[PDB]
């Protein structure tokens, strides 16, 4: 569709990136967003960055929004998608951490939706 080649295919601009701050900071003050505001600390998890290849949270994406990391909005979405893929791989489904991650990116998602419709029109 007209989204999804421009997700691919646009490159994002100084207007692109206000809307992509503004979907992280909505995200950063989600009240489900708390397992992912700052890097998983291993004294809590023993083995996770033993298995965890690329781990990601939304305060590395803060300051990859901030200079300007991405060149395409499916190179954020795919950082975005790594923290809940993460938290997915690693916990129980029964987890607080996994549950969080459900009910965060589908709110991702509703945001996404809106930052790419204000893209194209
Ligand atoms: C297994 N596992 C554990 N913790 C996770 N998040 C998280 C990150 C930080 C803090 C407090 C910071 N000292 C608490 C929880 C995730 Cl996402 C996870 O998967």
């Amino acid at each position: 569709s007209t989204e999804d080649a421009m997700t691919v295919l646009t490159p994002l601009t100084e207007k692109d990136y206000e809307g992509l701050k503004r979907v992280l900071r909505s995200l950063q003050a989600h009240k489900m967003a708390w397992p992912f505001l700052e890097p998983v600390d291993p004294n809590d998890a023993p083995d996770y960055y033993g298995v965890i290849k690329e781990p990601m949270d939304l305060a590395t994406m803060e300051e990859r929004v901030q200079r300007r990391y991405y060149e395409k909005l499916t190179e954020f979405v795919a950082d975005m998608t790594k923290i809940f893929d993460n938290c997915r791989y690693y916990n129980p489904s029964d987890s607080p951490f996994y549950q969080c991650a459900e009910v965060l990116e589908s709110f991702f998602v509703q945001k996404l939706k809106g930052f790419k419709a204000s893209r194209s029109h």
